[PDB]
């Protein structure tokens, strides 16, 4: 699986509040976080299914 699957979720500096998914490798599962809308990192998906397609 890609190494970015091991990154923590990055909310970033932005003022948006957008529900996104990340793969929580410690939990072995997709989870939600709130993304600020700017400067997304790779562990940042539209849906739980997308996070698993990349990281399962």
């Amino acid at each position: 699986r890609p190494a970015f699957c091991l990154e923590p979720p990055y909310a970033g500096p932005g003022k948006a509040r957008i529900i996104r998914y990340f793969y929580n490798a410690a939990a072995g599962a997709a989870q939600t976080f709130v993304y600020g809308g700017v400067r997304a990192k790779r562990n940042n998906f539209a849906s739980a299914a997308d996070a698993l397609a990349a990281c399962a």
